[PDB]
């Protein structure tokens, strides 16, 4: 089994890693017949879909497709930084196979950066 | 496959885009028999429904109808700006087909 | 199709609107056999149930009953103001048929917003 | 139908109310075979389970058992005060039948306590 | 029935406890065929999977596997401290069987709560 | 005669409307033999060509092909918002038949 | 020889003047076979074409048809106010025969700009 | 049923909305045989007819055609602002299908209402 | 016979009173085939129709439907305050059954 | 058909991409007999020509493009050029903002 999104992506044909290290700029979701899909965009202009469930998906993927749309919605609403997407590049928009989320800047490191902006203003 | 909500909307008859760039003013949900629906309003007076699941929906839409109501509830509670709604204008209130959210 | 909770409520026998414009005071939930239910209270003493799923519910209501309990829990935890409840008054406690949530700025909350504009101008 | 957790608890044999008026100290969850369960602890040392679904549960309880675990997880993560648990005391750990969460200390009452500290310092 | 994650872990072959007392550093999820899985990492370099559902899982574990992925996602997004993981050490990465989450207010988090009380009093 | 780009587009086989409501991200032009063409891109990754003049064009189109390339160049340089493109989806990149610009 | 667009328009059958004193709202141009045309719209809903070159045009018009499309494009892109169009009303959309551009500050608009300079000087 | 003139107009082929926000400049009416019609003009040069009844009208439209001519006459005589016209653009002049009247206070009409409040305060 | 619009409204199924105490904001009328109708709006966003004459109308209503459209037009043009509308709420927009105007 | 200037350039033997991401520093044009040409330079020191002559129209278009790019200070992203000419001769140009 792979230990990271890059190794996972390399197990499939017609995939590539996009490194975004950015939050999602827009979240679109449709319930229209044969377009039951999600689309996300990033500030850099990159567009990605979760595909409509279809004949190219095996039964095991059905729950994971629904989970991916839940993940993208809550990621968008919490402004979570997306590290990488593994996508199928034979679809337009490119179709999400996997997502990694990583921050960098530690939990109380955002309250230490804010008491360094309030501390270099008073004394 | 369409790349944005406007192109998606243009694939259906009786639809139009509303551009709101505003958070939801009110969220209403009903479990009453034959009215298992949601209604959202905006400060500008615009009213929209997620339709009762029915004979005009194909099986693939059932999960997406439930997802749309989850999306509208969490959008309301987080005050997320709605950019655009694609709606059917042959229903009263106009019925949501798609939503875009942008900060 | 009705356009608001008041018109929706008027389509049923044995219903009434309560206007609360208040957050939920208490949330109670049970997994005990034949009492798989939720109960909410308001400061004013109003008590409401989501009924145990049963013989008086049609199949289309099963998901909506589960959704209503999700809505009440997240409303309670976020202190969301409930605007109106449509309830069946032939049940004890009164049984929820529908809920509306709106940001209806409270009575003394307009005099607290005006002593925050007069207080952030003097000192 | 009972109107509160105390009346609900009194409808079952081998139950008791614990009053905690405290947030959950720990949340534990297992996917291990025959131990698909949750355990919560409180600072006072109290330990409670949501039981593994089993032959002592009726079909109606299946969804409510899953809902209880969702409720305990979101309560833990939001630090919501648990008021009371109704539990079966013939199980070890004691098994959750119902939960109440209660609010009280008012919304704009924290902004009125803070404009009484800022108002008795300037003028 | 066990009362904590350590006793639960000792009931299975090929398991061990890792004590992290740290939030999740990265969350990865895949909908790709035969890799419908999650991977979490910690700052200390530890990598863990939620396994692809398969022939080694009994029916009761299906829901608990889906719950574990929901728990890891919301834990990542809220920066919840993970206390312990019970894992199968015959898988690579080690496969999660159970998770415990406990508050314990962090080391320098008591000196950050005290430089927020001394910083909101002077300037 | 059609009154808008969408009605114009519907008079041809193998065409579709893309709604961009965005300025052009890149303008490419080539004088290389058998590739005397222009390519525009948008931020969203959409790529469109003005085709090399060829056997599939009638004489009346020659001037309009040259005009389209002038329009795309001045639109790019002024950052004018493109509303819609009517394109042939039979070609890769999709080939521009018409453009609308709206404020 | 006519002295202005209104005199020019009166020399043709089936023509009329539209006074817009407004910039072009939209510019549409097509290279599609048999639709080598331009369409402009104004905010007020008026739609106008430059006709496809055809059997109703004399050779002298060919260059002027190409010039009109250049004029409409540069007028659109510079937001130049169109004063008047002379159009054929026997075509749908109405077909442009001539255009006048003047940046015309309206009749009583010069006496309203002068009673705003005399009114923001007294009180 | 449509809720405004724009939605009504979109239900017909060969129609468009003109937004005038202006009173009628001229009203023309004829009782001459086969020309029993009305023509209105606006300052901007727009010309519109109510068609002679016969040819292409169903019986239910006869009263509505007579009503439209009454509406245009009283609108002209009262200088009522016409907001929008829905017209058939396959007729010359364009033929009225519907009219909206709204009192949308013109651009420099808000600066003329404000130099009437500043002029009835000084002298 | 009822003595006011509220009592009149209560004699019909699917009706309700709207109290506007405001002049009409917009008046729309159509002569288009199968849409021979009027629409009025108020500043508060309320939208009402006079329905297309149809199979749901009895012969006695034909003249009253034409009268209602005359009333709404002259009310709009004189800025007369509308007190109440009795409307059918099973139509979209809600369909006018009666109107009261009070000078006060 | 190629979808970008780099793929277009790779279809020809004597060509290479220069990445400038800079506006044109100088624009020179000549109407002199047998030297009806344009020369552009970049701050970098790079010099490029549009060679002296349906490619007829494209040669004229390229000179129009270089002139309006110079006058608007538009950033040139890439040039595809023939490296068997001195100065190197422009085959294609990409502009990105």
């Amino acid at each position: 089994t792979p230990q990271n999104i890059t190794d996972l992506c390399a197990e499939y044909h017609n995939t590539q890693i996009y490194t975004l290290n950015d939050k999602i700029f827009s979240y679109t979701e449709s319930l229209a017949g044969k377009r039951e899909m999600a689309i996300i965009t990033f500030k850099n202009g990159a567009i990605f879909q979760v595909e409509v469930p279809g004949s190219q998906h095996i039964d095991s993927q059905k729950k994971a497709i629904e989970r991916m749309k839940d993940t993208l919605r809550i990621a968008y609403l919490t402004e979570a930084k997306v590290e990488k997407l593994c996508v199928w590049n034979n679809k337009t928009p490119h179709a999400i196979a996997a997502i990694s989320m990583a921050n960098g800047v530690s939990a109380l490191e955002k309250e230490v950066s804010a008491l360094k902006e309030k501390v270099s203003a008073l004394e």
